[PDB]
């Protein structure tokens, strides 16, 4: 996240980090929706995931930081592109349940649908500046913006696509690498996924791509309560 600074210690309690068996370094981040699902973009799926919880410096561990590895990855198979990036999200079930605490939070889904002027916050463990990651993550405000301003810049996004454009257009805040996939908070609820944005991140006139939550929900609730036949919206 650039533009922020790092974010207090108690406010991300739903933010995961995922990584993998073969390397520490945190790719995506994921957000916990309950004590054994969390939620993150599609794209930051790998073969063996990592899962730390309950964390914020990578090199000072929280009294309650916890490790876990998937039970069971869930994705939306009715997608535009084959690699499904159209719809990136991605359900993960933990092979064992977390127990709540100061560092370990749900996040709630949204209730209704927020668009253009929401003010929300992005966190993330992903680039802070140039070629710098952070061991700590980073918190910043931004706004949802006219959906326009996004599928020019990512052609891939169509006007119809469900999610939601935002940053800031003058630049300077964005999501960044090793932020994908981590949730764009807004009204104390989650109401997108980190999906993408433009390289290098911050760009004048460049906000990035996040997932709509909202448009999931159903689907969401459904996989967690054991449906396997269950769609993503069309
Ligand atoms: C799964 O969800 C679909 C869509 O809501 C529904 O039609 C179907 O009956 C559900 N199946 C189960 C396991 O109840």
């Amino acid at each position: 996240v650039v533009g922020g600074d790092e974010c207090n210690i108690n406010e991300h309690p739903f933010l995961v980090a995922l990584y993998t068996s073969a390397s520490s370094t945190i790719h995506c981040a994921g957000a916990l929706i309950n004590r054994e699902w969390v939620l993150t973009a599609a794209h930051c799926d790998r073969r063996n995931i990592r899962i730390k919880l309950g964390m914020h410096s990578k090199n000072i561990r929280n009294e309650d930081e916890q490790i876990r590895v998937p039970r069971g990855k869930y994705f939306c198979l009715n997608t535009k592109f084959p690699n499904g990036l159209d719809k990136d999200i991605m359900l993960i079930r933990l092979r064992r349940p977390v127990t709540y605490s100061t560092h370990i939070a749900p996040v709630s889904l949204p209730s209704r649908s927020r668009g253009v002027g929401s003010r929300c916050r992005i966190m993330g463990w992903g680039k802070i500046s140039t070629t710098t990651y952070p061991d700590v993550p980073h918190c910043t405000n931004i706004f949802i913006v006219k959906h326009k301003w996004c599928e020019p810049l990512y052609p891939w996004v169509p006007a119809d696509s469900r999610t939601l454009c935002a940053g800031i257009l003058k630049g300077g805040r964005d999501t960044c690498h090793g932020d994908s996939g981590g949730p764009l908070i807004c009204n104390g609820e989650m109401h997108g996924i980190v999906a993408g944005g433009s390289e290098p991140c911050g760009q004048h006139l460049k906000p990035a791509v996040y997932t709509k939550v909202f448009d999931y929900n159903n689907w969401i609730q459904s996989i967690i309560a054991g449906n396997r036949t269950v769609t993503c919206p069309p």
